[PDB]
């Protein structure tokens, strides 16, 4: 029953996803709002603790007490230059507890501080409750994914987040390995198979090269940009619409925090529409000083606005190929991961770089990692008996 059941969790920087392998198929489980992915956000309010969509929806009104990006801190020391650099950009407080970072917030009128693993355990608890509501019984066995470049300390702190959340962690697997499992790339029989995973998410970009020699996975190279993702494309749209508002009304909206946020969320939505239509419309009632902002943007203009960012994704691809000592024609499979890989220009650039090659993209790219983890969790729980 419950003891023979196992889930796969993609614990992401900005979004998390949970899957279950049953009756010969993977089911990516929808949360209580019907979304197949949940924001990795935890809000602390005057009355409650919010996790996911409800936490992300009130981020504007409560920025000091809304924690996100815990994955950027997990397993790291406070003195780490990555932690020191990131802290300058977060609206929440990060404190030092014996060279270990803690996030400090106000909760039910009291000052409370949490380790990154305690923050990640609240996200993991939500993913566990989403699976339990779908299954009708508690599931406790889980496979949790991490980036391929995570060291031993980051992997141990992720397993600890799993323990705090009440999960029996069957294994901590690499995100590009879960993605290759999702496509069944470890079941092509004998002979070394070279796979490139192109992972473009909300806030990070990762390129991984794996060799799969008879079921055995080996990471040959990792490359990328930890501060490149979908949110940079939203911000380029925001800047365009702020300048268009200035041309139409001779008014600068950039300082009005509410106007910029409403425009940002509308830009994110318009960006997603541009992945399946050649134009998208913005319909913002009373954006600034009672002025409605009813406009549109073509996919061509959007591609121009983000042109330099899209092209920059090819430098880590070349870098990973040189570190792996492989030429382009030596790569057997190209796998797309992350919601931003749905952008047609991104796909065209990667396909032209690999000389017109087909891309593995039939599995929802923001769900492929959870899909593979769910597959591995079923195999692992079956062997445990
Ligand atoms: N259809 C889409 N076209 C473009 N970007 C998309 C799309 N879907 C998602 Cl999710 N994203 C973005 O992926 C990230 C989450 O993985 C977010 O930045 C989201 O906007």
């Amino acid at each position: 029953m419950a003891k023979a059941a196992a889930i796969g969790i993609d614990l992401g920087t900005t979004y998390s996803c949970v899957g279950v392998f049953q009756h010969g198929k993977v089911e990516i489980i929808a949360n209580d709002q019907g979304n197949r992915t949940t924001p990795s956000y935890v809000a602390f309010t005057d009355t409650e603790r919010l996790i996911g969509d409800a936490a992300k929806n009130q981020v504007a009104l409560n920025p000091q007490n809304t924690v996100f990006d815990a994955k950027r801190l997990i397993g790291r020391k406070f003195g780490d230059p990555v932690v020191q650099s990131d802290m300058k950009h977060w609206p929440f407080q990060v404190i030092n507890d014996g060279d270990k970072p803690k996030v400090q917030v106000s909760y039910k009128g009291e000052t409370k501080a949490f380790y990154p693993e305690e923050i990640s355990s609240m996200v993991l608890t939500k993913m566990k409750e989403i699976a339990e509501a779908y299954l009708g019984y508690p599931v406790t066995n889980a496979v949790i994914t991490v980036p391929a470049y995570f060291n031993d300390s980051q992997r141990q702190a992720t397993k600890d987040a799993g323990v705090i959340a009440g999960l029996n962690v069957l294994r901590i697997i690499n995100e590009p390995t879960a993605a290759a499992i999702a496509y069944g790339l470890d079941r092509t029989g004998k002979g070394e198979r070279n796979v490139l995973i192109f992972d473009l998410g909300g806030g990070t970009f990762d390129v991984s090269i794996l060799t799969i020699d008879d079921g055995i996975f080996e990471v040959k190279a990792t490359a990328g940009d930890t501060h490149l993702g979908g949110e940079d494309f939203d911000n380029r749209l925001v800047n365009h619409f702020v300048e268009e508002f200035k041309r139409k009304h001779k008014k600068d909206i950039s300082q009005n925090k509410r106007a910029v946020r409403r425009l940002r969320t509308a830009c994110e939505r318009a960006k997603r529409t541009l992945s399946s239509s050649t134009q998208a419309s913005l319909e913002i009632d009373s954006l600034f000083e009672g002025i409605d902002f009813y406009t549109s943007i073509t996919r061509a203009r959007f591609e121009e606005l983000c042109s330099d960012l899209f092209r920059s994704t090819l430098e880590p691809v070349e870098k990973a190929l040189r570190d792996a000592k492989l030429d382009k024609a030596q790569i057997h499979d190209l796998v797309l991961v992350g919601g931003s890989t749905r952008i047609p220009k991104v796909q065209k650039l990667l396909q032209d770089f690999f000389n017109g090659r087909d891309l593995n993209k039939s599995i929802n790219p923001d769900e492929a990692v959870a899909y593979g983890a769910a597959v591995q969790a079923a195999i692992l729980i079956k062997s445990t008996r």
